[PDB]
């Protein structure tokens, strides 16, 4: 239906041909499924992966050695005859590096974007509608949505199709539309037609627009459109402008990446700048600016040798990584940062019910007033049987089941819990299991009364869907509801306005029936109900009356409790005004009391566990909840929050004890405790604040609209799966499995990320510095070249390509989850930890040239023996001294080269064996912990000596095979790298701090 926002809502019922309070025949959807198909959009897939491909060549790391790889060819055409194989393999020696990191990236991501499909996917979207087929609301998938049936949503909810709304049962009702509109407050909503028929969206007052949320009331309406004719649904297929963006952590590694950029492109030119007396050598024999060509050559070679080309992607393979490992243990990451902000989080807050509790409630006692005789009041308590929603059970009384019917009492309490209801159950016949529509407190109190037959219905006789309702419905006839005051947290009860249906019940008049938490509503009682009399509120009743709350509350079943109330004398319906809800409390005042139910909400299993794990990484849980404060308390202690028998004066607030403080002493509370009860919406993200002021990174975990506000308040918020999409919305990190564990596997994620990249920095930093100092080391003796340009780009390759990567895939450290967090202050590169890098830098580089200077001295089988003549080489031409009488061009051997960039190349694969771990020792992490690590150090191996033997290869690279007894001196200076750095892990470990 077009412009339904411009027809009434009689035009629409009618153009569907739908009763409003019956909805759809099965028919009629039969043939609406098969004329406008399924209410969903074209689903998203994965085919060519360029987007992709594109995406790995994108960073200025990465396009560096793009440029690099184009002035080695253009200075290919510069080449003359000779020397021509070995100047066109040098761009492939630097475009190959860049492929076999992309080729993981794109690897990564695509199992990433697999997993995230396959955890989104699993669980089907539900709506409620009004089907002719059941005569309350049922629970179908959304993808059976069609034009023309009921549809019911309410607070919490997300909006499955573009509706027509034709009832707002609800004050007011509010709705979330920034994803479509723009608009960041809610907006109200009215059932009044909009003329005109071009009226853009803001204007449609009247319609809910698909994929947008509740944020306040309750509403019946039509559906106008599905699928791709939504509003949403013209703009997803077209406009599907990605929200991408890179983390904290990326962009503190990117600024990090053009740090080294500069440093290297300086110590890059002072390469070309201390060689100026060598454009003009017999080496290359060529003019003046032919020789600067070569060292130009040098400089490029040096400069992407020790430019990190791994650093944008295996931070992208990180992150990815993660967002799978989350995917496997169910949880929906939302936004990038997420995992790596878990690592630093060091306060976790957490409302109880339905997020630390499982939410499946069930009223198990109850009680009535008995008799009041002055000082004397006694009560008549109940007790019900089963745990789920099922309508089956019994109402016993001193073990003795019995007739609730019996109880005047009993049959107001019924009354006030089917009337008071903005829930009802639903019989899922698939899973052969009665749900809950609505809210779950709420639902307790609908199977409740199903339970309690009030008026000894006969229910034995009908189909599980329609017991689920039966006797509720039984009381809806007894009473019209005229209008609902919705729940309020400012008043944390709910009233409902009721006139007789002019049958029996009928001389008496209107009520008002009122259900809320108990402190509350008590304390608006001006009268008791016994039986069907009325006496005063007194003294001795409402501390009997307290006392079994706080019984029930802090006791091992730790109880969430509700009192029902009546106003038997309502305001005029023409005096109340319904546009204010802050007006609504008053509107429920002088009641009587009629009972308290206390319904079971088991705690999640998981939980005292993942508050220890917590612990022991240094993380505080915080309860922060709207119930009350000693059933809160209790709680607390049932999952280890508090100890069973701690004092909890100091740790422990309401609300109001929490408002009556100074400001400056809240601040300070929020540090000191741990529990905050009888809290509002607004308490939870100023306990968030609060908790930021002391530069604290902060979690919240929630599945209550309650919720919203502190989950976009924390660094990271949490929302539960089984809870409202409005929750869900305000999140980062969503749990569709509901386990509280996640939270601390993505905390112990978080942490590894952090320290992959740590080791991978450690390790890229350390060697590179060491391939420079090697250089630099040469001129500075006066010794021979030890590289060629050629030569630089394979020790780039094989060092710094899979090798480096693969220590992505470290595991974490034995320790990790049993740390503090690390700090927001806390700098990327550690004082020590930069002496660390100089130190093992400065060992790899002297051992480079130490070797090339055996070769030259010591080498008894290798040719040409010298002693303290490699410093003036450049002499034998004009003035040989004390030269023995070789060669007088045995300093232009490959055989010191070879030497050289083996063990470069040998001595890198033993430093990456030290980037398993940051202190902690090799032995205690063993090599074969990390196995990819292994599996690329011999694939570096390997290839490197391909390059020497395979008979093409060491001439194109001008290297020559080295003795059994050379390779055993390249292992005898290389592995003692293991040692050094060994000792300097001994250091930090033991005598720094561990
Ligand atoms: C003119 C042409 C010149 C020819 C010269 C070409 C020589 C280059 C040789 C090989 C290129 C290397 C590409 C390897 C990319 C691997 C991608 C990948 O699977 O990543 C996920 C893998 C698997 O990780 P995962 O996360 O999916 O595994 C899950 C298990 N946990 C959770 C425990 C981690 O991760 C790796 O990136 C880790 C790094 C190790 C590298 C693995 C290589 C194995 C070693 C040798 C085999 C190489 C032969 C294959 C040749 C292919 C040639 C195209
Ligand atoms: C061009 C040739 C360079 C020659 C320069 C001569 C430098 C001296 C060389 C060796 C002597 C070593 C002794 C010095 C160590 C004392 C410093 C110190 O206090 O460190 C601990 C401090 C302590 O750090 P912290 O405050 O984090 O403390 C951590 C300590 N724990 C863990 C115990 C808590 O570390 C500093 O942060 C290091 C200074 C950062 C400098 C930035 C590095 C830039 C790198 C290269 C730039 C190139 C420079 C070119 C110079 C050009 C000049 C115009
Ligand atoms: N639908 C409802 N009608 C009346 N009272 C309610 C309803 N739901 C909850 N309450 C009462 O209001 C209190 C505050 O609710 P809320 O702020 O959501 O905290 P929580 O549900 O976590 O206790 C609850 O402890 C409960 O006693
Ligand atoms: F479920 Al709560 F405060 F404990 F919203
Ligand atoms: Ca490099
Ligand atoms: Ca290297
Ligand atoms: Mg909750
Ligand atoms: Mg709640």
């Amino acid at each position: 239906m077009e412009a339904a926002h411009s027809k009434s809502t009689e035009e629409c019922l009618a153009y569907f041909g739908v009763s409003e309070t019956t909805g759809l025949t099965p028919d009629q959807v039969k043939r609406h499924l098969e004329k406008y198909g399924h209410n969903e959009l074209p689903a998203e897939e994965g085919k060519s992966l360029w987007e992709l491909v594109i995406e790995q060549f994108e960073d200025l790391l990465v396009r560096i050695l793009l440029l690099a790889a184009c002035i080695s060819f253009v200075l290919a055409w510069f080449e003359e005859g000779e020397e021509t194989i070995t100047a066109f393999v040098e761009p492939f020696v630097i475009l190959l590096i860049l492929i076999a990191n992309a080729i993981v990236g794109v690897w990564q991501e695509r199992n990433a974007e697999n997993a995230i499909e396959a955890l989104k996917e699993y669980e089907p979207e539900m709506g409620k509608v009004y089907r002719a087929d059941r005569k309350s609301v049922q629970r179908i998938k959304a993808r059976d949505i069609v034009p023309g049936d009921i549809v019911e949503v309410a607070v919490g909810d997300k909006v499955p199709a573009d509706i027509r709304i034709l009832s707002i049962k609800s004050t007011t009702l509010r709705v979330d539309q920034s994803i479509l509109t723009g608009e960041s407050v809610s907006v109200i909503k009215h059932t009044e037609p909009v003329p005109d028929p071009r009226a853009v969206n803001q204007d449609k007052k009247n319609m809910l627009f698909s994929g947008t949320n509740i944020a306040a009331g309750k509403a019946l309406g039509i559906v106008a459109t599905t699928g791709v004719s939504t509003e949403i649904g013209k703009i997803r297929d077209q406009m599907a402008a990605t929200e991408q963006d890179k983390t904290p952590l990326q962009q503190k590694l990117d600024e990090f990446g053009e740090q080294l950029s500069k440093v290297i492109s300086l110590i890059c030119v002072a390469v070309w700048l201390i060689n100026i007396g060598h454009f003009n050598d017999p080496v290359h024999g060529g003019s003046w600016i032919r020789g600067a060509i070569y060292y130009f050559k040098i400089a490029v070679a040096l400069a992407v040798a020790a430019i990190p080309e791994g650093l944008p992607a295996v931070i992208t393979t990180c992150l990815a990584l993660g967002t799978r490992r989350m995917a496997k243990k169910n949880a929906i990451v939302r936004s990038l940062p997420s995992v790596e902000t878990l690592g630093c989080t060091s306060v976790i807050c957490s409302d109880k019910t339905g997020t630390l509790t499982t939410n499946q409630m069930s009223v198990c006692k109850m009680f009535i007033i008995d008799k009041v005789d002055g000082d004397f009041c006694s009560l008549n308590e109940f007790s019900i049987t089963g745990s789920t929603y099922a309508p089956e059970g019994e109402v016993l009384k001193n073990d003795k089941p019995i007739r609730s019917g019996q109880f005047d009492g009993l049959v107001e309490l019924a009354t006030i819990c089917a009337l008071c209801n903005d829930s009802s159950l639903d019989f899922n016949e698939t899973k052969g299991v009665y749900e809950k529509v609505g809210e779950a407190t709420e639902t307790a109190l609908t199977t409740l009364v199903e339970k309690m037959n009030v008026f000894n219905t006969e229910v034995r006789n009908l189909s599980k869907v329609e017991r689920a309702n039966a006797c509720n419905s039984v009381i809806r006839q007894l009473m019209k509801k005229e209008f609902t005051l919705e729940f309020s947290r400012d008043r944390k009860s709910m009233s409902v306005y009721c006139s007789p249906a002019k049958s029996s019940r009928a001389a008496v008049g209107n009520k008002m029936f009122v259900k809320g938490a108990p402190e509350g509503v008590i304390d608006r009682c001006n009268y008791v109900r016994v039986g069907t009399t009325r006496v005063p509120m007194t003294g001795p009743v409402k501390e009997k009356i307290l006392s079994v709350i706080k019984e029930w509350g802090t006791g091992r079943d730790t109880l969430r409790c509700l009192a029902l109330a009546t106003r038997d004398t309502p305001p005029k319906r023409e005096e109340m005004v319904l546009d204010d809800s802050s007006r609504f409390m008053e509107y429920e005042t002088d009641l009587t009391f009629v009972g308290v139910v206390g319904m079971l909400d088991p705690p999640r299993k998981e939980v005292m566990g993942s508050i220890q794990l917590c612990r022991d990484a240094g993380i505080r849980v915080i309860m922060i909840t709207g119930d009350n404060k000693g059933t809160a308390i209790a709680i607390c202690r049932r999952i280890g929050i508090f100890g069973e028998n701690e004092e909890v004066a100091d740790r422990a607030y309401t609300g109001r004890e929490f408002d009556d403080l100074p400001l400056a002493e809240q601040r300070e509370a929020c540090r000191r405790a741990c529990c905050f009860a009888r809290v509002e919406p607004s308490h939870k993200s100023k306990i968030v604040e609060y908790l930021q002021s002391y530069d604290e990174i902060t979690a919240m975990t929630g599945d209550g609209v309650n919720d919203a506000p502190a989950l976009k308040k924390a660094e990271i918020g949490i929302a539960m799966g089984s809870g409202t999409a409005v929750a869900k919305t305000a999140s980062e990190m969503v749990l569709a499995d509901d386990n509280f564990s996640t939270i601390v596997a993505a905390v112990e994620e978080g942490r590894a990320i952090y320290n992959n990249m740590k080791q991978f920095i450690r390790y890229l930093i350390s060697s590179n510095v060491g391939e420079v100092v090697c250089i630099f080391l040469t001129a500075a003796l006066g010794l021979p070249e030890a590289l060629i340009p050629v030569q630089l780009l394979w020790v780039n390759l094989v060092t710094d390509g899979l090798p480096a990567t693969a220590l992505g895939f470290n595991p974490p450290d034995l320790d990790i989850m049993d740390r503090p967090p690390r700090s927001p202050k806390e700098p990327l590169i550690s004082g020590w930890l930069f002496f660390r890098y100089m130190a093992i830098g400065g060992y790899v580089g002297a051992a480079t040239v130490g070797a090339a200077a055996w070769w030259f001295m010591y080498a008894e089988d290798g040719p040409g023996v010298t002693y303290h003549q490699l410093t003036h080489f450049m002499q034998c031409t004009e003035d040989h001294p004390h030269f023995e009488g070789l060669d007088c061009e045995i300093f232009e051997a490959p055989e010191p080269m070879t030497m050289a960039l083996s063990v470069l190349v040998t001595i890198e694969m033993c430093n990456a064996l030290n980037s398993l771990s940051e202190n902690q020792s090799l032995m205690r992490m063993p090599p074969w912990v990390n196995i990819w690590l292994l599996g690329s150090i011999c694939l570096s191996m390997s290839l490197h000596f391909l390059i020497l033997y395979v008979d093409p290869l060491p001439m194109i690279f001008k290297l020559k095979a080295l003795d059994l007894t050379q390779w055993l001196m390249v292992l005898k200076i290389s592995l003692p790298v293991i040692g050094l750095d060994e000792i300097l892990k001994f250091i930090a470990r033991n005598y720094l701090e561990g």
